[PDB]
């Protein structure tokens, strides 16, 4: 089997992330979305909620599974019997840092990182900015999956 | 009327900012400098002081006014009856993040962002770096308006 | 009157360019599209055709006019009684070179350059790449105005 | 089958390219190296020589094949029954242009592009720079496959 | 005497840093490594330990000395009777910010900054990332001097 | 002796280049400006004129000498008994390509490259852009040494 891991904090998952999941699922036999949480309580959604949002947003991808990650991403990737990470590039991505992490990840565990450009319509959403705008009252519903929109609306109502 | 908003925390306003104010005032019928403060108390100058410093530094621009901003910048821009933001680019600007915010701002409110390169002599000052250097004893008086220099000198004397 | 010039070779004009024209026309009282041609015969469309394509693509912008430019862009801008250039940023833009030209243009003639991020859907088209793909048989009709599509199809039929 | 195409002019193939071939072959069931030549005679090695150099440099990759490409890369990719391109990133890569081409390629044919960072030791070689240095008398043998070194040495002896 | 200062927090010193020390020592008569610590207790190693690690890692450079820095780096540089800073560039370096600091440092004290590209094999290590990986259990021993490896291993055993 | 080479085509030398010469001469015992000309006749000024312009512009730097370079820059550097190149960074510099060349130069000859940020006032001039503007009638006299201005004015009169 070919396979890739798509790691992130997904707090919450965006349509930018889902686009990347779809591309990974199209090109690898199996995809694992690895939810890697904050070292210190700082998130908007708890882990259970993050998991549910990813699952509910990926029902159309039968070769994708969702799991909570622990420790070094490369250790999680190798625990999945894989050697590839797939990550998206968007507007605002710190690409130099992504490159540094990719080189470090290859050095320590031989894990490759494949980068893919997110679809233009979803290229300016990030979890952080979506939350920031949502919390100040703005509408980002067109940039997030409906399972995320539902939960966001509940927190503000 | 044509018009633009120049948003920032201006803590304190620099000659880099003033350069941008001048360019905006030269090209739009009206300019509003929007002072948008920290979500959490972290600034050097209080809001009243920031306002005074901007006003005192822009007496030569009769079509410019200064107001405190609240909430999403785009909501403030639209409250001013405008649809444009003017921002400066300098050495050290995270341009990828500026682009992300501009695209998000256009998405949520149809507000355009126009970027302009700050004058070379003022292209390496930032509020943060100016404060950092000032607090460690260095001289940045040539990079800040005199109304700011006066107040800075008072805090150290 | 406020006013801006939108300079380019427009060979041919793209929907990326038209997006920028629209933003300029929304924020300035008058816009002049300045068609500045090759120093040496190298273009796909002659000047007459470039002019027609821009005009036919901008009939919805009553405060926009199209003229052929000559010499330094800044000299043309000043001949229009203006002091501002508006240019788009897209994926693939050499932003460092754009900044260099903007600083040079300000130095020699006091002309300001305002940069605006092109709409995501039109952020990866360029005249060159559109021609390259079109000539190799690919479909970029969704990235160009219909007046350009008509003429392109004629050259290949 | 999963599969990826690795397109390039490979004039000549470098160890940077071979590194990318190896990563693609590790993660996809099949890899096709597509040699896409100059629209106008400008190369150092003819097509037959380029093909031989790639083949001789990839004997250790049994799931990799080499073919000459024609027309749009995306048309070649789809002719291979694939929907993915794998490309390397190195020091000196114009990443903005790579992104533009990737977005265009996805737009016109639905083909995804996966980018991977080349190994540090091979991150500063390019075909052009290798030729430039080789022609001026410098030693780049540690940056090129032996099948390429042999042929290079023959051209200078 | 010609001379340069190599400033940093060195928490801990990496082989990337040592590479830069070596290049500085090769090109200047004297080199001073200036250890500039956190304004607030946040480091892994105390100052005494940082000093020892640098000294033990540079025994092969007889024209290099190690000192603790205080205040503005430029003030320290001038206190050493020098007017040059040498800094490394690696993968992940925020080069725009480095440029801003260099321009500010030249403005306030006339101190020049010379940047040098770190050796490829050491181009993806940083003190922060090395600690992050080390603390999560990963092996970065090939990226750090043995005097640092010894101390790291002691903290985890 | 410490020493550095400052290589370039200098067609013509700009005040940006002279700024870099001055910084090199301040930090190294000896500086050699190496004029490396076009592989094919394409320049505005012949080699004799380029040499004269550099010499006449550097009379205030007694530890600087001017020589015509041949072949690989690293071979010229080593022929000068040196192992360092000093190059400027300005607005518009392709820094990724500079890094690639620096890494290649270190690989083939062990020669280090030190980069320094050009003074802001001279950060947007380049030989090419200066010629382009000069030829179209614009005034760049404030960006070039008087010995260059004299010769430029002669070509247009
Ligand atoms: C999970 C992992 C791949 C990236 O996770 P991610 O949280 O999805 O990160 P993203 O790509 O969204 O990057 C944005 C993150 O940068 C951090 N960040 C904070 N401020 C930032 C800023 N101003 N600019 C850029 N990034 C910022 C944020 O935490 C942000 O997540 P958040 O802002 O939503 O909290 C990575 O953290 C990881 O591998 N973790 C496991 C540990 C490991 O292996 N470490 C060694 C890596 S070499
Ligand atoms: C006001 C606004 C336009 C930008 O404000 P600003 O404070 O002037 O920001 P600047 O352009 O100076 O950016 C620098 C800011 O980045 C933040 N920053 C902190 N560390 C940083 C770092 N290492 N690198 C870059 N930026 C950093 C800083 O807070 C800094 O301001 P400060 O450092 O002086 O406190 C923006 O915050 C805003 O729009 N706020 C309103 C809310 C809104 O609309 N949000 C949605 C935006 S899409
Ligand atoms: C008109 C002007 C503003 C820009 O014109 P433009 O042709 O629309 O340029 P773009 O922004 O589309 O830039 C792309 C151009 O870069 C040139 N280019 C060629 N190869 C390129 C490459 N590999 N990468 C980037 N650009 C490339 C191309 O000619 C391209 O136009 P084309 O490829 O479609 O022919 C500018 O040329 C100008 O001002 N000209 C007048 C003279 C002047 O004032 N000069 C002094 C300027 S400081
Ligand atoms: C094959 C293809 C994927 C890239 O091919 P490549 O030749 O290996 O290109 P590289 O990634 O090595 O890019 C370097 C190329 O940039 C060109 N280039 C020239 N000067 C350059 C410069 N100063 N800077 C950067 N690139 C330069 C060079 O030709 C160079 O190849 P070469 O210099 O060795 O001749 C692409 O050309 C392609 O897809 N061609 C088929 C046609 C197509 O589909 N077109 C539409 C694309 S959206
Ligand atoms: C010492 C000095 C030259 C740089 O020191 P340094 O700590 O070695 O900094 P580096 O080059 O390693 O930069 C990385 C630093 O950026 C800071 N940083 C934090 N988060 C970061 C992020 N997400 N991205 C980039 N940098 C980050 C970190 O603190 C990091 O050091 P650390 O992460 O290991 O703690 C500079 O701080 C200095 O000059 N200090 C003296 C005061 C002075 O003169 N100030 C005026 C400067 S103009
Ligand atoms: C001399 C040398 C150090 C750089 O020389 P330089 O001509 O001063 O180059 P610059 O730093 O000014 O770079 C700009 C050059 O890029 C070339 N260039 C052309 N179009 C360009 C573009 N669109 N963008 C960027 N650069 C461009 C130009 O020729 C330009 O010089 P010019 O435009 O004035 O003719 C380098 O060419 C060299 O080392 N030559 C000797 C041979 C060698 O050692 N080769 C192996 C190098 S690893």
């Amino acid at each position: 089997m070919t396979g890739a891991v798509c790691p992130g904090s997904f707090d919450p998952v965006t349509l930018g992330h889902v686009d990347i999941f779809e591309r990974a699922a199209a090109q690898f036999d199996e995809v694992v979305v690895a939810i890697l949480v904050n070292p210190a309580k700082t998130g908007m959604f708890d882990l259970d909620e993050r998991i549910a949002m990813v699952k509910e947003s990926t029902t159309h991808l039968p070769n994708l599974r969702v799991q909570v990650g622990h420790g070094l991403v490369v250790d999680f990737v190798r625990s999945c019997g894989m050697t590839a990470i797939v990550k998206g590039l968007r507007t605002g991505t710190d690409f130099e840092y992504e490159l540094q992490m990719a080189q470090m990840n290859k050095h320590i565990a031989g894990v490759d990182t494949f980068f893919v450009a997110t679809a233009p319509r979803y290229s300016f959403v990030s979890s952080s900015l979506a939350k920031e705008v949502a919390m100040l009252g703005g509408d980002v519903s067109e940039l997030l999956p409906e399972p995320v929109n539902r939960r966001l609306r509940d927190r503000l109502n």
